[PDB]
This record gives structure tokens, sequence and C-alpha cells, in this order.
């Protein structure tokens, strides 16, 4: 693997994948023990440890369908790993996602090229494991962390001058995001499992910054989810 | 309502979706009671009546996107239909997915070009509503009716020289149909919950076929499943 | 076939096909002798006739480009159709098509994905059968028929936010329906003879609505011309 | 009019159109009386001339979409001409059309973005003048001369690797020509009468040509057909 | 080839390529010495000479992506073109490029389907002969030619309703002409070296229109540059 | 700037753009005087140093268009660069590309959607600043560092089944990476200069990897030509 410099049995079969290297330090460091850093490519950080008893890695993708696309592809094809947990934020476009909400992805729709290079006249619709997702939705419901299922939106630009978000939210799509296409996509193509779970760092349409004190909760309510999503 | 000669009341909030009318006949003379039928227009029959306290519809919709969407348009714009429900066929494309597999989508690909005409660039992906999926499952499990979620292809073209049935397969999807895009996005653009539940009536790719006392025994599944669908 | 319950020669080689399945049974009751309805098949009625001496068959299509591919496709590949006629209505969308008008469809523009699916780039202009549009032609020119020959459009949307249909009118189309490019496509391509003949069930653009009397004799013109289109 | 160095008057409301300047002169001088060049400007040569008593102008129009849409824009915007008849070649794609066939496009195919970049997610099909396309028939009819009428695809490259003759052929399609297209459109689009008659140059697929003595004889068909397309 | 009625050896190795046939007569005529007519194929005059004992070749290519495509592959094909380099004008679209400006394109923008024919989901970027460029900037240089590098747009509809020239004047694009895409594009695709020269005919965006005396200094000015270009 | 946690000023004007932050700061420590880290949100670490009385600026970009998009439009809007240049790798798809050529991309392919989605049927080809271009060049010639100048194509993914770098390769496109597209886009849409400079890190097709030798050979000839290119 050109961009993972870790060798065999390193990395754990689930791994949860945040955006941020810095995050996956965080989660490490905080929810697991015995860790240990398998990579330290191009700054891309992969840790791997223990979670009672069981082991878990956790591998920032950085930021967009080519970048995670890299890191997932190399995570399957040289080791060997089964489950995807994506931990990350999205930009929350409609009124009832709530700031405490944690989001459940079942699919995505995108504005990548990459299905339709694929697939050409199809419309490739992404689909997430659901004993993955059942799994994280009976997580939340048993503790009563509040728990939002639905679709995103994977986002080629950030930065967009011809975005569709308000149409989007107009056919039910909860957020915007960069990378659930990617993950969820190449995941199925091998036979792996893959989940999406975020919470919401803003409301893209109405202007409202959430607090840190929310983002923090919620962070928190969405990796232990995760660390529940693996039964 | 240019197709359904019916007046508002008439129809049930919630709406069972087969294909053939003659199925939707079936269905309501079979499962429910105090059956009246409240549209011959194009033969196209619906029928209300009642299952246990609630007042449910059954409404053939033809094959494909532009029949589907017609009878949803209407159903949901002329008589406020709130829940929809297709029960339905598929060819399975994966030996994975057994002959007596009650599937539910929680997406669906599709070639149509219906909603690349509403997003240009953007690969919209539908998705089932949630509570609907996960009521549907709870009812299969307690009678252990064994039940496969995951994703459909909706087909313009039953006979399609240009079909790529084994790349949708091998990226993880379960069946072909020819109804689930449209619904799928159709309820969700008018804030309406939808699900789809299918039956296999067919291998595509080995071409062995399914019993009649295969087919008949998941079609019973299918319904009381569906049934089962709102809280 | 899987949609159509009928044996060998049980279908005449000149098909017509109303959209309707209840107007295949009007048009074979009314204007055929020695009737049987061959197919039963999700109520999408076909029969077998004779007229004047000759063996002519009604067979309904449902709506849309999939629904008439499922029927047209069963009908040559099975059947051995050679002339396939369709005979139904248009919104007209040009203030020079008439209420009385009887169209023929030279060719037929459409949002189906069918063609792209099949040529990508290339866009692909369906055809009639210039022989049978000819004698379509000359049969209502000696009886003083009023006929309009000129292309429509085929629309996957019957209810469709981005409809394109003022750009349409410009470019001198006539009308708008949902079956023909299906049908001009597929004939084509297996060396079978195809026909769209329409009348005008309103004026899409400017409001009017026809009447039942403009409709019943501009409905049995096209029979006529339809049961002379075959020499 | 930026191409055609010529007053209003000097030419006449029916056009030919000829790809080849030479063959516009050639026409012009062989089959018009008192015959005056009314274009210079790029070598693309126009005349006109009489018929029995008929003013008939003769332009060439260069090959391609892009260059005849220029010729066919300034003819219709700068000299409101009415009726353009496209009298060339074409490379026959099917063993049915014969070396002595005039070929009357009732449409054509193309892999020209001219009408996607119009009408994006719609395929149009332009469409001959009707009224032209009988006229030409019933001339060729009167005389004996044999014709084909049928579709013909618009190519942008004569020389194309990724060509698709063979499905086009397959479809019914019976000859590539480079043209078509934008004549059928540009007419239709401003109301204007459109048809293109076109001889036999080469069997593309068999390899097998056209003698000069054939190659003569049709082209003076098509040109005597042409001269009999206006009622 | 079979619109280029030459022999072997009469076309050099280095031809240039207006869209004009009368301006490459005129280029031939006043640049070279030694001048053979060795093309009279549609009008499309083709030209071989001598500039300061080296033999050059002058070849109209007429308008749009498919006419010019013609030439450049008979002349690459079948007359063995080392170095082709388009010679003409077009509209400038930017503010900053300056009536008397040489323009040398690196590159072109399309919206020919072309390249989409053969790459389908890619976007292929042109690419300009660096050599040729380089020498044609520092010949311009040396002598003092004002001389502007960046991108043009090749343009199908010279006439088009929807056309994308503010964008692209934003984008940096410098101006819009007609053959570039084909020229650099079929040139790389068999190991030859092309470049296009253009001078301002006008400014497509503001109105205004040069003078003869500027464009007549410009066309002097680049084709003195072109007889530089190939060391 | 939601990715870069650094103040007006801390930024030169001039700023290369390595993919990976780790190279950022080994060209900063090695190249540059009076270094300082300005930015470590998400670890894509950025340096400002001097380079003989200059200031300079080195970013990280992450891989993929969407991830470079990202840092270039912030740099660009935020703190008003005017000079990018790419320092990077790409896999040589060509055998005439050498293990040390630096190469300088004229322009670049790609199958991101991003400039379809802005441009819809145009086909943009993205454009070097050519006086930075010219400038990278010359001080290559000066040192006499091989360098070869073409096109990349810019891919989405990395790892791609339905990949096509032999097509690209024989249309003379000399290696794949994943930013050009990008950068080239977002520089010229704002009127600043952009330039990448790339060099071999393997050869995609032939699998023949470059040893460590000459990747940091050709590295520092790579960065010496890129601190040469403003003038
Ligand atoms: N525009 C956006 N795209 C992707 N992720 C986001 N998170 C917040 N805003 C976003
Ligand atoms: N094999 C098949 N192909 C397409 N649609 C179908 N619906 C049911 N079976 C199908
Ligand atoms: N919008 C429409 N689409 C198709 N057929 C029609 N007939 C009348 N209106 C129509
Ligand atoms: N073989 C051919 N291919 C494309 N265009 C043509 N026009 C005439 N013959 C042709
Ligand atoms: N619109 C246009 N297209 C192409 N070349 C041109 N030269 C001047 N105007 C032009
Ligand atoms: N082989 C390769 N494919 C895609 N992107 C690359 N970047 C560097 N090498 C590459």
């Amino acid at each position: 693997s050109v961009h993972i410099g870790a060798e065999k049995g390193q990395i754990a079969d689930t791994v949860l994948l945040p955006g941020d290297p810095l995050r996956a330090k965080f989660i490490a460091e905080t929810y697991l023990e015995n860790v240990e850093c398998y990579n330290e490519v191009r700054g891309m950080y992969g840790f791997t440890g223990t979670y009672k008893g069981k082991k878990i890695s956790v591998q920032g993708t950085g930021m967009g369908v080519p970048s995670i696309s890299i890191y997932v592809n190399e995570l399957i094809q040289s080791y060997d790993v089964q489950n995807l947990i994506r931990v990350g934020s999205c930009g929350a476009i409609r009124k009832d996602v709530k700031v405490r909400d944690v989001i459940l992805a079942m699919t995505s729709s995108t504005d990548s090229q990459m299905n339709r290079v694929a697939f050409g006249s199809v419309d490739f619709a992404p689909c997430a494991d659901f004993e993955l997702l059942k799994n994280a939705y009976d997580a939340a419901k048993d503790k009563g962390v509040p728990v939002t299922v639905g679709s995103v939106f994977t986002a080629d630009q950030f930065y967009n001058d011809d975005s569709q978000i308000e149409k989007l939210a107009k056919y039910g799509v909860l957020g915007v995001e960069m990378e659930t296409t990617a993950l969820y996509t190449l995941a199925a193509k091998h036979g792996r499992k893959a989940l999406s779970i975020l919470t919401v760092s803003d409301h893209v349409l109405t202007g409202e910054e959430t607090t840190a004190e929310e983002r923090q909760t919620t962070f928190h309510d969405m990796i232990d989810v995760a660390l529940h999503s693996v039964s």
C-alpha cells in the first residue's frame, strides 16, 4: 500500500475513519487502550488499540472522495479490513436535523463522477451495510442518544458556485459532507461493511453555527455509538 | 387526478403498490374486509378495505418509472396519501439472495433519466423511510420470515442488450425491478413515507426459476410484513 | 413471454397498440369480428379478430417507455409481429395542431435514457416505417380526414417540473405522449414496421380541453386510418 | 451575413445545399438558365438561376454541422430562404441500400453535441418537412427513379475510431453523412422547410465502392428529384 | 485521401492551416516561392512552395471541428505531415487581448462532442506542441511582435443561443474560434506537432470591430511568426 | 478560512503546493531560512520562510481535486496568494517520459466532474500561467536539468478499474496525478498564476519503479526549478 506504512496484522478488522488525522489521534488516545501508531505517511495517522478487549483501528481519510478512496482501497485490498465506519461531521441542510442528532447515513447522493465513470448512464445509489446501521441505531436508542436515519450528499466542492443543496434538502437529504459515497461504494464493491456516522458542525442554509459544548457532547455520542456498531 | 377516478376520502392514508392491478385485486380480497373498488380508469384497479380497524388501500401502479410516477404523484397530490409501500417482485442478481428472502430496499440505482433531468451532474440516491423499513424488518424477525436488506436496481428496460447487471451485482445490488427509484424520489420530495418490499420471481443470471409454491409463500410473507410497516 | 399469456399463432402479424387496455377492448369489439381475448396478464388485454377478412390484433401497452417496451419486445421476439401501430392520444403543444387532426409521427424526441443507454454520446433519432406512414396518409387524404405529419415528444414524466415543451414547440414538435420513442426504436432494431397515429386529447400549453364529441370523431378517424395503414 | 457576400433579392426562396461548392457550380451551370454567382466569400460559392420560370439558388455548405449551420443560419436569417434542400452523398451502411437508391432522410441521428447543448437531457429528433419529402418521393416514383426513405446519421468525424456504424445499421439507419441534423434542426426552429436527398458514394462496411457511371446517374436522379420538391 | 487530390511528396512536412482556402492562396502567393497548387477538391485549395529554401505547404481547412478533422487526418495519415500550424483569426473575449496581439494557444476548451465521443466521462484537454509554441514565441519576442499565450475556445456554433463565453472569459480564456481542439487532438494522437496562431478579427463581448489596417498588419505578423515556428 | 489557521501577512504571495504536508515540512526546512509553521489545522502543515530576500510559503494540499480545491480557494480568497506552484509526483504513462525528466504541465485532462458541474456540455481545458511555465523551463535549461513540457491527467481515483490510461498515453498525455485540474481552474478563475511541476514516482504501465536516488535527485531539481518560476 503506497499511502499506509504498516505491516501485516497491524490494522484491525474494524476501522473508524475520521477525515482529520488529528481526530484519529484524539479518538485513539481517548477511547482505546494499548495504542500503537501504525502509519505516519503523509501525516495521515492510523492507530490501532483495544476497546473492552477488542482490536479497533482509527485511520484519518483526508477530505474528498479521491482522498478517502485511496485509504479505503488500501485498507481493504492490503489489510483485509472488514468493517469501515466513517465518524465525522456534516453541514445540516434541513431544519429538523438538530444540533444534538447523531446522523446515520443509509445512502448518499454525490456530484462526484466516480460512479458515472464506472456505470455511465446508470445512477449508482450507494448503500450502507444494514447490520452495522441497525446496531448503531439500537446502541443510540438503548442509551437514549438521539439518532436520525436518512441520506447525505457527498460533495466534491466544499466551495461550490453551482451547489444544489436547496433542491437536495427538499428531496429530504439531511446534510453535506465529502466522503460517504466513496466509502459506501468501495466497501460494497469488495464485500466489506460500511457505515457513516455524522454529527452536525453547522447549518449550511440558515447560518447558525453550533457551540463547542454541543459539538463535543455529540462527538462523544457518535464515537460511543460507533464502538457498539460492530456486534 | 387524470388517471384515478376516485373522490377524496375513498383512498386510505396507507397504500400498498403492486405493479399488477390483478395482484392489487388479490391483496384486497384476500387480506382486507369491507372491500370497495375505487378505480377502474385504464384497468389500473385500486381498492380500499380494512385490516384490523385500519383503513388500507391497494393500488396497481403498472410497470416502469413513468407509470408508477403517474399513480404515485396523483395519490400524493390528490389524495394526501402518507404511507406508500410497494409490494412486488424482482429478478435476483446475487446467489446469496435466496428464493425465500423478503427484500427490503434501502435505496435503488436506476438507468432512468428521471433524476438527472432534475439534478444534472448530481447522482441522486433515493432513500426508504427508515421508520417503515425498521418496522418491516422487526415484523419479519418476529415471525421468523427470512429477510434481506439492501439495494435494488430500477430498470427502464426489462430486455436490455446493454444491461450492467453483473457490475451491479458485484457492487452489492440485490435484484432488478422497475419502480423503486420513482417511488422513493417522489415520496421523499413531498415529505411522505415510502418503502419497497420485494419477493424473488427469478434468478436473472443463473436463469434458475422459482416454483409457484415458493412464490406464493414469499408473497404471503411480503403482504403480512407490509401490513405491519406503519407503526 | 413473461407478460403475455398467449400461444403460437394467436397474435396477428399486425397489432394496434392503444395505451389503455380498455381502449384495446373497445377497439376490438367495435371494429373487428371473430374477437378472441388472448391475454389477461396484469389486466393488459390483447385481442385478435378480423377486419374485412384480415387477422388483426389490438394490445394495450400501458404508459411510458418501459411499459410499452415490455409488450413490443414480447410481441416481436415471441409472436413474430411484423407491423406495430400505436393508436393513442397526445397533448398538442402547437397552435396549428387542430383538435380534429390525425397526427402521424415521423419521429420522436424523448427524455427517456433508453437510447443514451445504447448509444452514449449519440442522439438516436427514431424513425417511422415510411410505407406504413405513406399508406396512413393516403388513407386519410382519400377520405378527406385531416392529417398532420411531423414529430412528437416521448416523455418519461407526465408530471415534469423540468419540462422543455415550450422549447420543443418552437422547434416544430407537435405534441407530447409517452410511447413512441420506444415503439419506433424497438421495431426498427428488429426489422419490424412501426407507426404511431395520435389524436389530440388537450392543448397542453394554452389550456383548452377538447370536447367529447371532438375526441370521439377523431378517435374513429384514427382507427379507420389505422385499419388501412397495412396494404 | 458574415460569410455570404450577397445583397437581398439575389438569393431565391428555394435553395439547394450541396457540400461541395464545385458541385454547387456544376448544378447551377447544368440545370439552371441565366446563372449568376452571388457569393465567393471563402470560396464557398453560391448561384442563382431559373428552372422553368422559377428562381432557384444553389449554395455550397461545406462539411460538418458547424459549417452547414453557418450557411443555413445566414440563408434563413439574412435572405429569408423558405425551402432548403441538401443534395449530397452518404456512405451506405446497410446492404439493402443500393448504389442506385436515392435516399430521402426523414430524420437523422448524430454525435454532434449541437442539440444536447440546447436541450441537455432531451434527445432531439430532427424532422424533414413532410410536404417536401412526399413531393420528392412522388417525383421519384413518377420517373421510376429508385428511392429509399429512412434515417441517416450525421457524423462530426469522417474518421472515427469510436464509430458506432454497426449499431446504427442494426437500428435501421441507412447511411452516414455530415449535415442533415443541423439542416433539419435549424430549418424547423425558424419555421422553414428542409429536406435531405442523398446518393450513395460508397458502402462503408463492405468497403465496396461505387463507379463513376453509377454516381453520375444517381446524381442526375437526385437533382431532378430535388427540382420537383417544392409544390 | 478522399478530400485531397494530391500525389506522394507533393505536400511538405510543415503545413499552415488557414480556415479560408482563399487565404491559403494569398499566403502561398505572397510568402512562398515555386508555388504549386496540389489540391482543388471541393475548392479547398492546398499549396506547396519554399520559404528561404524550405518546403512549406498551406492548406485551407474550412470551418468547424468536422471540416478541419477531415483535412488534418488525411494530411497526417496519407501525406505523413509532421508539423501542422493553424493560422487564422478569433473573436477576442477579454479586454486585455489587444487588436495587435498575436495569440498562441496552449490549449483549447470546446463544446464539440469529439472528445467525449472518445473518452466519455473524461474531459480531454488538448495541448499544443511546446517546441513549436516556444519557437513561435521567441520569433515574436526577437522582433518585438506583441504575443499573448493562453487558451481559446473551439466552438461548434458560430451562432449559439446557448453560448458560455462570459463564463469562459472569466476563467481566462482569450478568444473563440472553430478548429483548435480538433487540430491539437488529432495531431498529438498521431505523434505529430500542432500549434494555432491567431489574430483578433473582433471583440465578441464589447462590440468593437477592428480596422482593416490592424487586421492586415497582425496577419502579416502571424505568418512571419509561423514561418519561424519550425526550427 | 475554515481549514487554514493563519492570520493575514503570515503567508507569502508565492506558495509551493506539495500534496504531502511532510514534504511541505521538508521543503521549508531544507530550502528556506527563518521558517515558521503557520498552519496545523487537520495536520495539513504550511510554512513560510525566505529564499534569497524573498518570502515564500509551502502548503500541503492533500490528495485529490476536492482537497486541493479547499486549500487553493482559501489561499486565494483569504490570503491573496498570487503565485501557486504545485510541486509533486505523477505516475508516468509514456516510455518517452524518463525517470529524470522534470515535467511542466501546460494543461491537464481529468475525470473529475468539477468542470462539467460548472460548464455542462463544454470541455473546459485548464491552462498553466505561461509566464511561470516559461521561467521554469528557462531555469531548467540554465542548469541542464532535463525537462518535459506537456499535459497530465488529473484522476479522482488512484485505483480505477475503469481507467483510460492507455488511451490518454496514446493521445500524448505524460502522466497521472491528482491535483492539477483544480489548481489551474481555480487560479485562472481568480486571475492568479498557476504552474504544476512534477517528478516521476513510477511508470504506471510498465510497472517499473524509480529508485530513491533518482527520486531525491529529481525532487531536488523540481524544487530548485520551482524557486525560479516567479520573475
Ligand atoms: N459545504 C460543505 N461541504 C462539506 N462538508 C461540509 N461541512 C460543512 N459545510 C460543508
Ligand atoms: N429480470 C428482470 N429484469 C428486469 N426487471 C425485472 N423485474 C423482474 N424481473 C426482472
Ligand atoms: N403531459 C403529458 N404527457 C404525456 N401525454 C400527455 N397527454 C396529455 N398531456 C400529456
Ligand atoms: N464513410 C463516411 N463516413 C462519414 N461521413 C461520410 N460521408 C460520406 N461517406 C462518409
Ligand atoms: N462566434 C465566433 N465563433 C468563432 N469564431 C469567431 N470569430 C469571430 N466570432 C466568432
Ligand atoms: N499511478 C498513479 N495513478 C494515479 N495517480 C497517481 N499519482 C501518482 N501515481 C499515480
